[PDB]
């Protein structure tokens, strides 16, 4: 299927896919500020924005997925595959979520706006390459 | 941690509980029927209700499962642990999406003030012992 | 004395009388129809009509008559005996329960004005012959 | 399940544990009350209180266990258990039925802010160790 | 090259996927019907609106395929190839045709809203498993 | 039981465990800080803050937990139990204590808002790779 979840507000895969892999917080990291900053927003039942109703979805199915990895690594017979199916799990995807949980959580801390700028901005950073491209990163704030 | 995919809807977990297992349909079947009514319900330049943003997000996550079976069936050469794999990921994590499909679906094509007292109709339905239980078990409509 | 736990509502004891013993559903059932509609509607502040009022009651009720047969089970160490007690708990005053239950969670989710014309076109239903019975029963909907 | 009879009115099961055994009148002395006071509201069909509501309910609920206590009384075999069961439903259930009956009498006597009134008064007073204890214990009326 | 049959109205060949090979009615009867209720609207000065339009251009069609089976039933000497010959029009491209003339006389009769509306209804139908499936499926009525 | 101090204030135990553990400072630094600040009011027989009740009730709950200590140290023979002890009411809990302390007192200096906008802000930059964060991080200030 040729879906794009992010496409809906402007983003897309494409644009989202030049952040490096290291730029991304781990994903306990991304868990860990959606509770401290919008616990009340995600556990009430009101449909406060999109990007609250995909967040909640995507929460959720990282959730599924820890039950899978914990699935594995406590059942399956054979440390070697074990290790290798919690590894493929906590990585590869990873990446994917990661990435989405990240999005959503600076769409809401930051704005729809001022996050494609930003990444508009760090597309036309990254891209350069290290013998000219400026010393800092460029960095994330609304100002 | 605990956060409930129906919650914000009409509907919840324990509510949805009283549906059983083999009353879902299949997840090829779901897929098969948005691909033929919402085909670019899912893929107009901007999301039109909270339904519609909570199915695409499940198609996203079914791909995913999906490509982790292929990619199992590819890499793992063990045919025990390829057949256990495959029949988890169909089994016990196709239950829980054929549910969330089916919720987000019937309620696009109906609406929740149908699926909602559908799903209460079902429950008074399924309770009744087969003695007295209706042999026509109730059916969305309109 | 002869106080009618159903006068004071549109139905009656003897109305109640026309539905078969086996036509009720389970007392687990029940609660758990309950659990999953009205969780806080026996819980609110305030009680907001009659009929939560008494299925609240229905339940602390069926709660004392549940923590019974579960003291007898422990206590009881003759099996005869234990069986016996358990087995009336379930099927003498199971029935009542089931029946008043029943008639509190239909009236919540439908309301009096259906659920009297339920009881009684079940009885007409009921008294048919078998030989022009409709082979499906009435049920309640919307 | 985590629900209380008594907190819609106020009343609280915390709250009305302080009242010793003792203090409750006898149940076919609450049921003697009921019909002297209330045998026209409780046979009658109007929704007179949500008092009246549950109270019905409760008399109704003690009728069924008296049906029990005299099935088990005749028709059990062993004198022993026959005896221990009639004693085990006439005092253990007996405190809570009781209590329920006599806090909805009392409440359609007196009022529900007088009966709530005067049984935190009670709370107070049986708290206190004998030695500096009044010697009268409070009374309950509208006054 | 492709051009959707159905898409200038509000059906498509993948919504109309739904609906099994078996459950469509045989070009004789769906011309025998039409022949019944349709005699004149398929032949009045000027067409009234694009079905009647469409299923005359389907009549056509049909018969340019019936004749073509008659011309090889009298040409075709070889029995075998007779045989393949007359299956094959009728197996495989009758079943093309059984579709479009359902489409177009069930519109005629009761209107598009009304056969969109059982389409989706059918696949929601179809979907389930047999083991809460209604015995009895969708109609079309009024 | 499920009571968090902080959730009359607006912050909530998991939002200040968002910080590492050793960030807090020690309990006595952080007293001394206290008395050398807000002694006056502390003292003082008006309640003019919620800040000033829950950090003067805050104070001697930690001075009655360091009292038992002492009679534990004086009193006990064992040095295993001693030791044991004196550490378990050290860095067990004073990592709690440490926390409650420093919200107030955070809260007093600079105001409500300012620790609960520290909080997160310094929580989301302890997380964010060094490469990709200013290299010195947040502190407070008016």
């Amino acid at each position: 299927m040729d879906i794009d979840p992010y496409k809906e507000f402007g983003a897309t895969v494409e644009l989202l896919s030049f952040l490096p892999s290291d730029f991304f917080p781990s994903v306990r990291d991304l868990l860990d500020t959606a509770a401290a900053l919008y616990r009340d927003a995600l556990e009430s039942p009101e449909h406060c924005s999109p990007h609250h109703t995909a967040l909640r979805q995507a929460i959720l199915c990282w959730g599924d997925l820890m039950t899978l990895a914990t699935w594995v690594g406590t059942n399956l017979e054979d440390p070697a595959s074990r290790d290798l199916v919690v590894s493929y799990v906590n990585t590869n995807v990873g990446l994917k979520f990661r990435q989405l949980l990240w999005f959503h959580i600076s769409c809401l801390t930051f704005g729809r706006e001022t996050v494609l700028e930003y990444l508009v901005s760090f597309g036309v950073w990254i891209r350069t390459p290290p013998a000219y491209r400026p010393p800092n990163a460029p960095i994330l704030s609304t100002l």
